[PDB]
């Protein structure tokens, strides 16, 4: 069966890369926001937060959660489209599709395409590629990646075809010999932008302008409504336009270029304003690609609605101290910026940023050496757009957060700004571990880029990652099950990989040193007792065993590299490792371990767990469609293991308190019970299992990392890869 739970993010606020914010254009407060890993979101200015709209992606259809555009309709706004799918090289097995909502994403309708959508591939940051006519709204363009040029919907995004006419599907590629087959793709046609006088309402738009990833080809225009398509006289060459901008006011599209894709790099770019009227072109760079100062492209380009000669751009990329926006209200005849050198390496700035809602963004040093800042305004910064009902507002995204200011005129005044995130309800990390211990605070998190976080309370933003070491990623945590505020994390950080170790919950944690040849963190065990750790770096051509906390190690010489490894929650003395079909145990506290499983369990099994308070209780779970799949437990300490008959499919195991009167803990899974795919609960030790998530909290590629609460009956804190981490308790 199923039973009614209660689904909500641990708080953290943002975390990830957001590629593009999205305002309607003729709503007010009506704000979309697409990411490349965890779907799409609508703003709601009543709860001051955000809400997402994909979650009903699920296991076979997870890379739907990769949106690589979004349109909100300016004549409709109840309607809104999403172009979906992740990777476009083999890592997403399936097609893209257009997405097409009536409710502002409530629901949606599909229709898959026949070629792969790129929403965490190079290129993102580029956009928007889907767009509606503004005078005869059911037609809908989107610029596909690949090869596959420009398409067109003509009945409000149920039917889509190839536009045949538009002969240039783009030929840049970020690196065209890409050994890894990531950076190869062709990133396409890239925007699409309209001219809303070109048509009258009911009757097709006849002017559009079309951005195409080609450096000697970046813009053509159709004149005739979609019918033929030709290059634009006299445009520049040699750069990508990230956006186009069209202004019907004075009859100008801005376009702004940089000499790569994005949307981690661009060292050259240009902006220029083409003249309809005139056919005229004018570089309007605040720093043109032919000065030696400019090291940076451009995107982030935006213009103010309500005052048209205004308009905003920004730096792609440039890292180094910070991002810098320009400023222009005079059509780009002068800019300003929003800070600017005085004395080396002293700087003025026209803004402020207050980040006490989400105070980890100064990323646990509030003083770096000038002429750094912290927290920065910002990296990755592709999506900066004014509010097109209040030229006070202005959003961006970054590699992090969302970034949104309601005094952007005082920098006309000759006031600075005052920045803020705005990402609550947002949350896009990546789980990579997570544990909750029987004593102290409910949950710590192992995050993908912002480290992760001791949870002292789920509602509210820790002040702080980990630090000391303070890993870029943390890939693996543990706690020893008898003393928990002994704890152990592994993960990456500026070259390589590291470990951190407490004895007081993380009050305080050290680094330790690291065996040879780490280049991540990979995954760690602590044994029960705290008094042996063992670990198994990314990189390394062993697994290795410490006896003095951290300070030494030595090679384990039976394990494989990465193998898997967990601590019996019982018995200091037992650790148990899984690789690639093998289980493997040691009875002498990881010194040496033996292969005691070599046959009957998957080989693409890597997840398994040991019982708190059961020792030598374990359970595994994995495997693949094409071979064998499931959940096993093994009550012998490995020794031997059973495939339970209930499952059909299971992903990863956890445990969590006992339902009253039951006799061992509950038990939950991410996996496939009587051909239903899910997230499960049993409390009768695997004899049955009930449903305790639904169709519309499914969260794709979900279920990486989980723990049950040894404390709350029910809980599950449940990993996703680019939702956060949800809780769920039953209701
Ligand atoms: O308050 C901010 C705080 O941030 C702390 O760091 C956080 C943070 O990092 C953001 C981002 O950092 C990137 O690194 C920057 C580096 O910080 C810059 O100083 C450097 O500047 C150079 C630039 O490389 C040159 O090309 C240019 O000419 O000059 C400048 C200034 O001298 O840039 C790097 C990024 O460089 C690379 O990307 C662009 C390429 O043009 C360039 O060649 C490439 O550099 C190479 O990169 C490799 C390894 O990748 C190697 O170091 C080579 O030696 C080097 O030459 C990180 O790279 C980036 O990953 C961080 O952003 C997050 O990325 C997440 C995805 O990660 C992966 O994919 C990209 C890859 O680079 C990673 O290795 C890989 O894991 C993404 O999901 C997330 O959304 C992004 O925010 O925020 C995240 C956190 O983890 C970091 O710890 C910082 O410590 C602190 O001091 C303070 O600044
Ligand atoms: O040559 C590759 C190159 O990758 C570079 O990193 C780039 C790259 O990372 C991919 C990862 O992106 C993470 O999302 C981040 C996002 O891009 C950022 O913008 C955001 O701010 O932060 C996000 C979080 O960090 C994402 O979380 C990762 O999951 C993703 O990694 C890839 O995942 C895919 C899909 O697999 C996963 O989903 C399906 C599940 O079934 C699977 O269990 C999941 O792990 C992986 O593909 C799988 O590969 C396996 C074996 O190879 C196949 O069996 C399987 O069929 C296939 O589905 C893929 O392997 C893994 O890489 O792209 C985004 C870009 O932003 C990064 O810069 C590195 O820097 C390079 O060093 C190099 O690795
Ligand atoms: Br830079
Ligand atoms: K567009
Ligand atoms: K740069």
């Amino acid at each position: 069966p199923s039973e009614n739970y209660t689904w909500k993010n641990v708080r953290i606020d943002g975390g990830g890369f957001v590629p593009g914010i999205i305002f309607n254009q003729k709503e007010a407060d009506l704000i979309y926001a697409r990411t490349d890993i965890g779907g799409a979101y609508r703003w709601n200015s009543a709860t001051s937060s955000w809400i997402p709209l994909l979650d009903w992606v699920g296991w076979d259809n997870w890379g739907w959660n990769g949106v690589m555009s979004l349109a909100t309709d300016a004549a409709d706004p109840n309607r809104v489209y999403a172009a979906v799918g992740m990777y476009t090289n083999t890592w997403d097995p399936n097609n893209g599709a257009i997405l097409r909502s009536t409710d502002r994403g409530n629901t949606w309708q599909a229709t898959p395409l026949p070629f792969k959508v790129g929403g965490n591939m190079p290129g993102r940051g580029m956009g928007e590629r889907l767009a509606i006519d503004p005078n005869r709204n059911s037609i809908i363009y989107y610029g596909a990646e690949g090869g596959n040029g420009l398409w067109r919907s003509t009945d409000y995004g149920a039917t889509w075809a190839k536009v045949s006419s538009f002969t240039n599907g783009g030929n840049y590629a970020q690196d065209p010999n890409d050994p890894n087959d990531y950076l190869n793709k062709i990133q396409g046609v890239v925007w699409v932008t309209f001219d809303p006088a070109s048509g009258s309402a009911g009757n097709t738009s006849q002017v559009i302008y079309v951005g195409v990833a080609d450096t000697q080809n970046a813009i053509y225009r159709s004149t005739d409504g979609g019918t033929t398509w030709s290059r634009l006289a006299g445009q520049p060459t040699g750069f990508l336009p990230h956006k186009g901008v069209y202004d019907a006011v004075n009859g100008v599209l801005y376009i702004a270029y940089s000499d790569t894709g994005g949307p981690y790099d661009g060292a050259k770019g240009d902006v220029w304003k083409f003249t309809a009227s005139s056919g005229t072109w004018t570089n309007i760079s605040p720093i043109p690609s032919s000065s030696s100062d400019l090291y940076f492209g451009y995107s982030g380009l935006t213009i103010d609605r309500k005052n048209p000669n205004t308009l905003m751009v920004a730096s792609q990329i440039a890292w180094w101290p910070d991002a810098v926006f320009f400023r222009s209200t005079n059509g780009g005849a002068s800019w300003t910026r929003i800070w600017d050198w005085t004395s080396y390496p002293s700087r003025s700035f026209r803004y402020t940023m207050d980040i006490t809602e989400v105070p980890w963004l100064n990323f646990g040093n509030s003083n770096p050496v000038a002429p750094e800042v912290s927290p920065k305004l910002g990296w990755m910064n592709e999506s900066v757009e004014i509010d097109p009902h209040n030229s006070n507002r202005l959003m961006y995204g970054t590699g992090a957060t969302i970034y949104a200011t309601e005094n952007l005129t005082s920098w006309d005044s000759g006031g600075q700004i005052l920045l803020k995130p705005m990402v609550k309800g947002l949350e896009e990390t990546a789980v990579l571990d997570v544990v909750s211990p029987p004593v102290g605070a409910p949950v710590y998190s192992a995050l993908g880029d912002i480290g992760g976080f001791r949870h002292d309370d789920l509602t509210k933003v820790p002040t702080s990652m980990y630090t000391t070491p303070n890993f870029s990623s943390t890939t693996s945590i543990d706690f020893a099950e008898l003393q928990p505020a002994t704890m152990v994390r592994v993960g990456n950080l500026d070259s390589g990989g590291g470990i951190g170790v407490t004895t007081n919950a993380g009050g305080s944690w050290w680094q330790g040193q690291n065996p040879p040849g780490v280049t991540s963190g990979g995954n760690v065990a602590l044994a029960a007792d705290g008094g042996a750790i063992v670990w198994a770096p990314g990189g390394s051509t062993n697994v290795y065993l410490s006896t003095t906390f951290g300070s030494t190690w030595t090679a384990i010489s039976a394990l494989p590299a990465g193998a898997v490894i967990e601590a019996d929650r019982v018995n200091p003395n037992k650790f148990y490792a899984l690789a690639n079909g093998t289980f493997y145990v040691s009875t002498n506290k990881g010194a040496s371990f033996s292969a005691t499983v070599t046959a009957g369990i998957p080989a693409a099994a890597r997840k398994f767990k040991a019982v708190y308070g059961r020792e030598g209780d374990i359970w595994l779970a994995g495997g693949s469609s094409t071979t064998t799949y499931g959940l096993w437990r093994s009550t012998n300490s490995g020794a031997s293991f059973t495939k339970l008959a209930s499952v059909q499919e299971a992903d990863n195991v956890t445990f969590g308190k006992a339902a009253t009167g039951a006799t061992y803990p509950a038990i939950y899974i991410i996996g496939k019970v009587d051909n239903v795919r899910g997230v499960f609960r049993s409390t009768n030790e695997g004899a049955s299992w009930v449903r305790i998530n639904d169709d519309q909290r499914q969260y794709g590629n979900f279920g990486e990392a989980i723990s049950g609460d040894p404390r709350i009956y029910g809980r599950l804190y449940l990993g996703t890869n680019g939702r956060g981490l949800l809780y769920g308790d039953s209701a």
